[PDB]
C-alpha cells in the first residue's frame, strides 16, 4: 500500500536535516 | 560553540529516519 | 541570525514526523 | 506488525528535533 511512499518522504525529510546540518556547521565556519 | 555538534546529532537522526525508510519499505517486499 | 528560523523548520519537520507517526498507526488500526 | 512501534520512534525523533529547535533558539536569545 502507502508504505513505500511514506518510505520515500522520510528519506526526503532527511536530506533536509542533512542540509540543515550543513547550513549549521558553515555558520558556525564563517568566511574560511 | 555548539553549532557543528547540533549538526552531527541532526546528521545522526537523519540516518535513524533512512534507515526506518528502508525498514518501511522492506515490510512492504516480504520474501522477495 | 538565521539559528531561530533554522529552529521553525526543525519544529515544522517534527510535525510531519508526527502526522506520519499516526499515518502509520492508522494504516495498523484499520477500519476500527 | 511493527507499524505502530516504528510511529512511536517517529514520535521520539520528532522530539528530539523539538528540543533541538529549542536549544538553537536558546544559542540565538542568549542571557536575557
Amino acid at each position: 500500500g502507502k508504505l513505500e511512499a511514506i518510505a520515500q518522504k522520510l528519506e526526503a525529510i532527511a536530506k533536509k536535516l542533512e542540509a540543515i546540518a550543513w547550513k549549521l556547521e558553515a555558520i558556525a565556519q564563517g568566511a574560511g
